[PDB]
C-alpha cells in the first residue's frame, strides 16, 4: 500500500548523459549510439538569445568547437547538423551504455521522468506531465538544458523531452528528441506567456481511483453524473473536458474498484464545488493531475 | 527556477539489486562486494509471521536454500548469517557494479530516496523522510521488501533504509543496513500502531525558504516571533519543537534570502493559525515537511 509520485529508475539515462560546451556555454547532451543530442542554443552568447539566427550562428562552428565529455573522457566530434531546435553531434564512438530506446512525441496529460543534470552529471529525478498548455512544471537552473524526459517500457527508454527554456513565470518549455518544441514556444528570449494551466481531468480521476485502492475513501458520495453535466463543472474550474476516450481509459480502474467512472466523476464534481474542507487525499490537499491511468495501474500492480 | 520533490539518480543502486528466494517467498536483496543484504523474514512462511523464532527458523536453512539472482545469472551462496533483522548472504562473486558506499542510521526528519523493486527489478524512485514516529510514507506492495533507501554524496551511496513492514494504517517500517529497525517496530505480524505523525518544523521552514527563492512569497508577513512563542503554536499543531540547532541549520537559507529564521517562523505561525485560504505554495495546498535545509540548498544550487 501507499501511493507516491514515482519516477522511472534513471540508470539507463544516467549512462547517456554527457557535457556539451560551445565557447563559454556548457549544457547537457544525450549520447545514443554515435550521436549526441543537445539544444541548439549551446552555440549562442546570451546576447544572441534576443533574436538568434541559428543557421548563421552555426556557420561559425566547426566539429572541433563542440567539446563533448562523458565523465572524464573526451568524445571526438566527426559531424554536426541542426534538426529543428536540437543539434546532432556525430562522435567516432558508439555509447557502450546505449539502452534500447525510441523517440516519442507525447500528448498533453502524459507523464514522464526528468533526470535533472548539470555539466553532464545527474543531480536528481522527478516525475512531470506535459501540461495542456505544453509547459512542464520542472526544477531547472542554468546548466540544466539538455536534461531529458523519458518513460521506460520494461527495457526500452522512450525519450519524449529535452529541456530548453524557462518562461518569466518559472514554468518550463522544451522539445521532443527531433528538436520540435511542445506548444508554441521558441528558443528566443522574448515575450512568451503560457496559456491557461488547465487540470488534466482523466489524471485526477485516475488518482481518485489510486486513493480508493490505498484506503482514502471519505470523498466517495451517493451521486452520479453524465459526461455533459460533469463537463459544465469542468468548464467552470478550468478542467479538460472529459471524453468517452477518457472514460474508456479509466475502465480497468473502474473494474478493479467496482466504482463506475461517472460515480467517481460525481465525487470529483463535489470536491470541485465544495473543496477538501481541510482534509487530504493520498497526502495531498489539492487534486493531483500528474498521474495517468497507466501510472496508477503500473504503481498499484508493481510493474518493473 | 522551479522546486520539485527530487530523488537521487538511482543508477548506482539499480546495479546492486538482486532477487532473494527462500522456499516460496521472493523479495529484494542488496548486493555490495561479496555480501547480499535482505530482510530475515525471507525465511518465513506467512504462518511463521504471527510469532516467528528467526534463530530456530534459520537452523532449517542452508546456503543452497538461498536462491540469489542478479538479472538472469545465479550467485553462489558460500555463507549466511543473521545480523539483527537482516540476513547477510556471502556469495563467491564481488558485485562488479559495487559503488563507493556507507551504511548510515539516519535521524527522524532526514530525507532519502527509495528505489522500489519487485523480484530484484527496479519499478521506480521517490523521495521519503524518516518520520518523527520512525515510520516512512512509502509505496510498497508484496515483493517490495529488501528495497532500500539511500542518499548520494557525489560518488558515495549512504544506504540508510531497507523495507521490511507495512502497518495496518498503510505506513512503512524498516531497518538500517545493520538490520536494526527505526523506532519500536518488529518483523512480526502483531498490533503495532504508529505514534503521532508530527510535522518536521525545520523541513517546513526550509521549504518556505525554497518557495521565496522560487518566487512564491504571498505568505511573508510583517511579524516576527521567538523560539518559545513559536513552540507554543508548534505544540498545538503537532509540529516538532524548533531548537537553536534548527535555527543554526537554516542559517545559510536565512543568509541567501535575507529573511531572519524567526520572521519565517512568524510566517509559518500565521499559516498554521489561518491556513492557506485556498492558495498554494510551490504547487502544494499543505505545508511540505520532506525537504531538509540541505535538500533545499542542494536543489537551489544544482549540486551533482
Ligand atoms: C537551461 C540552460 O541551461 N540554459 C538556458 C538559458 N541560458 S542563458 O539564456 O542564460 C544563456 C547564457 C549565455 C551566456 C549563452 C547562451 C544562453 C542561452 C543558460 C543555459
Ligand atoms: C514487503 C514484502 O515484500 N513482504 C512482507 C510481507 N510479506 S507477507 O507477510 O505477505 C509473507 C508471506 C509469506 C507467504 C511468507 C512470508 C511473509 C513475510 C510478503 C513479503
Amino acid at each position: 500500500s501507499g501511493f507516491r509520485k514515482m519516477a522511472f529508475p534513471s540508470g539507463k539515462v544516467e549512462g547517456c548523459m554527457v557535457q556539451v560546451t560551445c565557447g563559454t556555454t556548457t549544457l547537457n547532451g544525450l549520447w545514443l549510439d554515435d550521436v549526441v543530442y543537445c539544444p541548439r542554443h549551446v552555440i549562442c552568447t546570451s546576447e544572441d538569445m534576443l533574436n538568434p539566427n541559428y543557421e548563421d550562428l552555426l556557420i561559425r562552428k566547426s566539429n572541433h568547437n563542440f567539446l563533448v565529455q562523458a565523465g572524464n573522457v573526451q568524445l571526438r566530434v566527426i559531424g554536426h547538423s541542426m534538426q529543428n531546435c536540437v543539434l546532432k553531434l556525430k562522435v567516432d564512438t558508439a555509447n557502450p551504455k546505449t539502452p534500447k530506446y525510441k523517440f516519442v512525441r507525447i500528448q498533453p496529460g502524459q507523464t514522464f521522468s526528468v533526470l535533472a543534470c548539470y555539466n553532464g552529471s545527474p543531480s536528481g529525478v522527478y516525475q512531470c506531465a506535459m501540461r495542456p498548455n505544453f509547459t512542464i512544471k520542472g526544477s531547472f537552473l542554468n546548466g540544466s538544458c539538455g536534461s531529458v524526459g523519458f518513460n521506460i517500457d520494461y527495457d526500452c527508454v522512450s525519450f519524449c523531452y529535452m529541456h530548453h527554456m524557462e518562461l518569466p513565470t518559472g514554468v518550463h518549455a522544451g522539445t521532443d528528441l527531433e528538436g520540435n518544441f511542445y506548444g508554441p514556444f521558441v528558443d528566443r528570449q522574448t515575450a512568451q506567456a503560457a496559456g491557461t494551466d488547465t487540470t488534466i481531468t482523466v489524471n485526477v480521476l485516475a488518482w481518485l481511483y489510486a486513493a480508493v485502492i490505498n484506503g482514502d475513501r471519505w470523498f466517495l458520495n451517493r451521486f452520479t453524473t453524465t459526461l455533459n453535466d460533469f463537463n459544465l463543472v469542468a468548464m467552470k474550474y478550468n478542467y479538460e473536458p472529459l471524453t468517452q476516450d477518457h472514460v474508456d481509459i479509466l475502465g480497468p480502474l473502474s473494474a478493479q474498484t467496482g466504482i463506475a467512472v461517472l460515480d467517481m466523476c460525481a465525487s470529483l464534481k463535489e470536491l470541485l464545488q465544495n473543496g477538501m474542507n481541510g482534509r487530504t487525499i493520498l497526502g495531498s490537499a489539492l487534486l493531483e493531475d500528474e498521474f495517468t491511468p497507466f501510472d496508477v495501474v503500473r504503481q498499484c500492480s508493481g510493474v518493473t
